[PDB]
């Protein structure tokens, strides 16, 4: 632990969780490819646990990396392509908004409109593709971004359908398992809820509650190695041996569209680096510019997400031209601004 890396660590860390009051923080900052970690405070106020590398944290939205990888994985298998309707794969789905809407623009919120939540009123596997057969578009396809829960949590049920393997047993044997990411977890065992954190909403511990396509979309549980794990396996796919998954993790970072300065790619979301800080709601719908075709993996990008669930709040962002990156978990959800400012602050400093 380099002492440069401590010192911007903790100065920019310290008042975060004094001024946000966030009971328990871990971060991990990989720096020249190595992970360097840091933990404060509590997992469980209650019973006195500390935070460790071994706790593990709600990483809500964050969880749509793995989902976008793991559907890039599919595709470089040759199971399923961007470019396919809907339709190819839920046969079901017969309601004519369908005609056009393809897994791209599922994968994307590109679909016209898909709801931010799947209604809690949907249950069995019955409901949801009534909720799907009734909802309207309020646009036409690929003309504007409504980040949705709803649109890539069904990419991500889809793409896993042509391999006959549950999304988790996917996950499990196509992303966790190949890149050592041993104590991550879509259900947390019971020989690991030991370390399982405890979210915190206006004082009272909270567990995420389970819903439709929550693995898909905001489901996944993790620790901070773990993450520093596949922050490094995003940062230089090359590394990883599995082929069609050193491939899913670069199609994941191509980019798609453009809103702003902001390019969308499979789960994870880009800005061209050098970025201003300041230009990295419940609702805001973008109208977005397609990338005829899409860029590759572009080196010098600010690449990351956000994400969060009733009682955790978490940061991942990275620059694969400097081999730097940062993974920050905490389990009290606080404004995002905050998230990406204490981010920004750290790495640039060691830019
Ligand atoms: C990620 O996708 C989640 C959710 C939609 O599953 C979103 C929710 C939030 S915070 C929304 C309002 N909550 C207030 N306590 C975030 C976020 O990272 O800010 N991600």
């Amino acid at each position: 632990a380099p002492q440069q890396i401590n010192d911007i660590v903790h100065r920019t860390i310290t008042p975060l969780i004094e001024q946000q009051k966030i009971p328990g923080m871990a971060v991990a900052v990989i720096y020249q490819g190595k992970p360097y970690y840091f933990t404060w405070g509590y997992a469980d106020i209650a019973k006195k646990q500390p935070v460790t590398q071994q706790t593990l944290f709600e990483l809500g939205s964050v969880s749509k990396t793995f989902t976008g990888v793991l559907g890039g994985d599919a595709i470089a298998r040759g199971e399923i392509k961007l470019s396919d309707p809907t339709t190819k794969y839920w046969p079901e789905l017969t309601a004519k908004q369908w005609n056009g809407i393809t897994l791209l623009h599922l994968a994307t919120y590109t679909a016209g409109g898909l709801p931010l939540q799947v209604p809690d009123e949907v249950k069995s596997s019955s409901d949801l593709l009534r909720f799907y057969q009734n909802w309207q578009p309020a646009w036409a396809p690929g003309t504007q971004r409504l980040y949705a829960n709803s649109s890539i949590g069904l990419f991500g049920a889809l793409a896993v359908k042509p391999s006959g393997l549950s999304f988790e047993q996917a996950m499990q044997t196509r992303v966790f398992q190949p890149l050592k990411l041993n104590h991550t977890w879509i259900n947390v065992p019971p020989a690991e809820e030991k370390n399982y954190a405890w979210g915190y909403r206006e004082g009272k511990a909270v567990h995420v509650s389970p819903g439709a396509l929550d693995a898909e979309a905001y489901g996944v549980k993790s620790t901070i190695e773990d993450m520093a794990r596949w922050v490094q396996s995003n940062l230089k796919p090359l590394d990883i041996n599995e082929k069609t998954l050193q491939q899913g993790i670069q199609l994941a970072q191509s980019r798609y569209w453009q809103t702003g300065d902001m390019y969308q790619g499979l789960g994870w979301e880009m800005l061209d680096w050098p970025v201003n800080p300041d230009s990295i709601i419940a609702l805001a719908a973008r109208p977005v510019k397609a990338i005829t075709p899409p860029t590759p993996a572009v080196r010098a990008s600010w690449v990351h997400k956000t994400g969060a669930t009733g009682g955790f709040g978490s940061y991942v962002a990275f620059i694969p031209e400097k081999e730097l990156g940062i993974v920050m978990l905490a389990n009290k959800n606080y404004p995002n601004p905050a998230r990406v400012d204490a981010a920004w602050q750290i790495l640039n400093a060691l830019q």
